[PDB]
């Protein structure tokens, strides 16, 4: 006898422009190889959590940060039939910077959305 | 790039043996099959496979006869499915680690084995 597992474990991270919660064309791949993991683990789910750098009103970054989040949510879901339950979304705002807000460098680094996927077969 | 992907194997395999014997029989084949096309679909992985004996005959027999049925099965792996024998270890321990009671020979038999873990990612 012989048993055996696989489990996914992906890391999506999608960059934005100020003010923006568009996915930009070069992030599409990434979307559609998370779309084929999501067919490929049938039980899988996703954890996307928006984020935004820390200029401006904080409840204009409360709903960028989901809005960016649900952009992700929504290419997966439209684009790609994925089931919306699958997938949760939630902004944090500028809460949880991964980046030095002092530099544009910085604050397009905390202009994101990560997105954790996992699944077993 | 902007994404992280990883997918973990981890399989099991048990093979049992006749007394004396270190030959696969037919029936673990298809299972050994589905290990090297496990070890194909993920080029990384790598296998451990640990031999034993039930707890008769002469200690040295054993010793010999437990890496010998973890041999046969790297073997069958190695020959028959052309798996890169650097990616699969070999240890016998002849009866010093038994699963099940050597008084009887139903238990006798589910100690004539070979566990076999192999894991990797892609
Ligand atoms: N011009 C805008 C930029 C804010 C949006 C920003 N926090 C983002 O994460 O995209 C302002 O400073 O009010
Ligand atoms: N009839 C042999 C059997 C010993 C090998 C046995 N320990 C096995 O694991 O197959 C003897 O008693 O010397």
């Amino acid at each position: 006898h012989m048993e055996l597992t696989e489990d996914l474990n992906m890391e999506l991270r999608v960059f934005f422009d100020t003010n923006k919660s568009n996915i930009k064309d070069q992030y599409k791949p990434e979307i559609a190889k998370v779309a084929e993991k999501l067919s490929e683990y049938p039980n899988a789910t996703a954890r996307i959590e928006g984020h935004t750098d820390n200029t401006g009103p904080r409840k204009l970054n409360e709903r960028l940060s989901l809005a960016r989040a649900n952009s992700v949510k929504s290419a997966l879901v439209n684009e790609y039939n994925v089931d919306a339950s699958r997938l949760s979304t939630q902004g944090f705002a500028w809460d949880q910077p991964i980046a030095d807000n002092k530099t544009k460098e910085g604050r397009a680094m905390n202009r994101r959305v990560f997105a954790t996927i996992t699944g077993s077969r």
